[PDB]
């Protein structure tokens, strides 16, 4: 059950912090840091 | 092995579609909208 919907409660399991590296990372992975970063 | 890196990879893992549905989820539900943010 690797659905969409199931990332999301994945993301609003840890704290904002954590997401804020986890976006960061991708930002600088895939390279599309381009909306008010 | 849940790790934040471990994440990263899944979403280089998925279609660029799919992903922009992911991303466009949370932007709702979490209501990140902040004028193209």
């Amino acid at each position: 059950s690797i659905t969409k919907d199931q990332i999301i409660e994945a993301v609003a399991a840890m704290s904002v912090m954590d997401v804020v590296e986890l976006i960061s990372a991708m930002e600088e992975k895939f390279g599309v840091s381009a909306a008010a970063a």
